[PDB]
DNA sequence: AAGTCCACCGGTGGACT
DNA sequence: AAGTCCACCGGTGGACT
């Protein structure tokens, strides 16, 4: 009619309105592991120039959507747009794969002077001084998106935490357990002269991001529980809502490896860039509450740290001293 | 030049720059053009309306499209205002989504509250809406209080300075040690009226609506509160999600165990009701989640071990909402002696 | 008072069917 | 393949200063 109606309106047939619509919604996609594979083709962060060894790692990580912009803005002009969520979901997930690559070249270089090759001089970071071992070897394994951890432990650990859970499915309950992002375990004992993980790669090309990505498969059903060595979670920012997935899965872990299959400290910890004010580091002083309910062990924190890597040479530097002491409770 | 240049183009001065900027824009911290005005929309929206509490046509409406009908209005009037201009971020959506399901969950609960409340009081059982009369002997020492707890808010705050120091006791021991065990707080806790306050009316006045003085009556309830709660007075804890994520699922798991520990384990209270309210669980993945075992209950090694999250709940409707809140306390404050 | 903190969640790329 | 599931985080309104 002549002065609009709400009633009218509704009474129209599909194709006697006014307006009649000729449009997921998104756009333009960031390809991910394209962009890895670009902006890290070649460098792997904390392994290559100098300059990029010691650059904000900040810089490092928001290279990639800096790049895929300028593409974007190339190709496509005044009409390329992604939403702040594309960007937000590749950020984290360029994050983790990159810190996770750092790690995996640590664990390479680390091997190959347990096994007795040396210690690799380029670029330079202080020589390790436990005393080399082959059984002193490692696994970086960047757990993939779904993952149960519990399925990396030898089958007869399955077993005892699978019984356990049985006494608690009858009831009603239960207790899942999800995944950190990471886990380092002690290189099994039959893969201990196998030559891959003891080779550094050069980029992360998108061969080397499967190899990265996958090398959790070649692991499960093969770690025993006390051999999970480090747990870590990546979170680029934080939000205090944010904190806890870690916080409670580190505790999880804590109650079935220490409390269930007898092993030492699980250590468990945090990175970010950005941990926007300081209440997360008084979040993560949580103890461990398995510790605590219960009397016999001594009680020490879920998460061990939060870490804010300032360059990647610094993680680097910093897993590196941790391997050197952590791996002193292994025989040799 | 003819190729485009980036060099060129930096030297350029900013009068023979190719495009002008003329926007005049005040340089801010955040790119934010339009505010979605939360406590605006919940006075204009629900000013006159308490779903649950209502028509007929709104108790029983699909809560997902009552809870979204604020962020609707405002987008209204937004494109009426400013038409082609009126953008906001997906963000700013979630966020006023978010605080508007909790805040008004919470409000519904409180107008239970008050009708339970004057029950207990022997002022009889209103019939606007019709729900079903509670079976419970009516006492005033089986009132409850509806606390929508601020930001940053310690749920710790609200027991009596007795249990409170229980708690700093231990948790200096854990200092010693180096390590804490911080307390966050749930969106909401219902906790048993202090005696003091058993004969005040506020606590059995039904609102009319959200306006502006309704909210911060609601959401000033708590410290009214503070430091009076004994510890087996802690009755119903519930953290609101409009919607789930695999990775969202966690503060309220671990506050849950983190209160379980405290209260059950350190003050003997009872078990430690809490639970979670969403309209959009994504799947079958989050009810698995909620079934974890509380993890104190688990490593002492005591019978009767709980869930650490009783439930997850999925409101049909607001009514539905009402009923179930009104079935748990028929249940709940039998522990209560009248 | 501009700035900082707090806690809100929805749109995303890739794995999987 | 057409759809669902997973887990990623950054922009937000209001409180507090
Ligand atoms: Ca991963
Ligand atoms: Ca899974
Ligand atoms: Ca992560
Ligand atoms: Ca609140
Ligand atoms: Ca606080
Ligand atoms: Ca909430």
């Amino acid at each position: 009619p002549f002065t609009y109606s709400i009633e009218a309106t509704r009474n129209l047939a599909t194709t006697e309105r006014c307006i009649q619509d000729i449009r997921r919604s998104t756009q333009f996609q960031l390809a991910q592991q394209n962009m890895l594979a670009y902006t890290f083709g070649e460098v792997i962060p904390g392994f290559a120039s100098a300059g990029i060894n010691g650059m904000d790692y900040r810089d490092v990580i928001g290279r990639p959507v800096e790049n895929a912009v300028t593409e974007g803005t190339h190709f496509f002009r005044d009409d390329f747009r992604v939403d702040s969520n594309a960007k937000a979901k590749v950020a984290g997930d360029i994050f983790e794969i990159v810190s996770s690559a750092v790690m995996w070249n640590c664990a390479a270089r680390w091997n190959s002077l347990m096994v007795g090759e040396g210690w690799r001089s380029q670029p330079r970071y202080s020589r390790p001084t436990l005393s080399p071992s082959p059984r002193r070897q490692v696994a970086v394994l960047n757990l993939p998106r779904s993952f149960d951890w519990v399925s990396l432990l030898v089958p007869e650990s399955q077993e005892v935490i699978e019984e356990f859970r049985a006494g608690l499915r009858k009831d009603g309950l239960g207790l899942p357990t999800s995944t950190p992002d990471l886990a380092v375990v002690v290189l099994p004992e039959e893969f201990q002269n196998d030559e891959m993980w003891r080779e550094e790669i050069a980029g992360l090309t998108r061969p080397n991001q499967i190899l990265l990505s996958g090398a959790y498969q070649r692991l499960q059903g093969r770690v025993q529980p006390g051999e999970i060595s480090l747990a870590v979670a990546f979170k680029r920012s934080l939000r205090s809502d944010r904190l806890y997935q870690p916080l409670y899965e580190a505790n999880v872990m804590q109650l079935l490896l220490e409390g269930k299959l007898g092993a030492p400290k699980v250590e468990f910890e945090v990175h970010t860039l950005a941990p926007e004010g300081t209440n997360a580091f008084v979040t993560y002083e949580a103890a461990s509450l398995y510790g605590l309910a219960e009397g016999r062990s001594a009680v020490h924190r879920a998460i061990r740290e939060l870490y804010v890597p300032p360059t990647a040479a610094d993680l680097a530097r910093r897993f590196f001293a941790f391997l050197n002491e952590r791996m002193e409770l292994v025989n040799g």
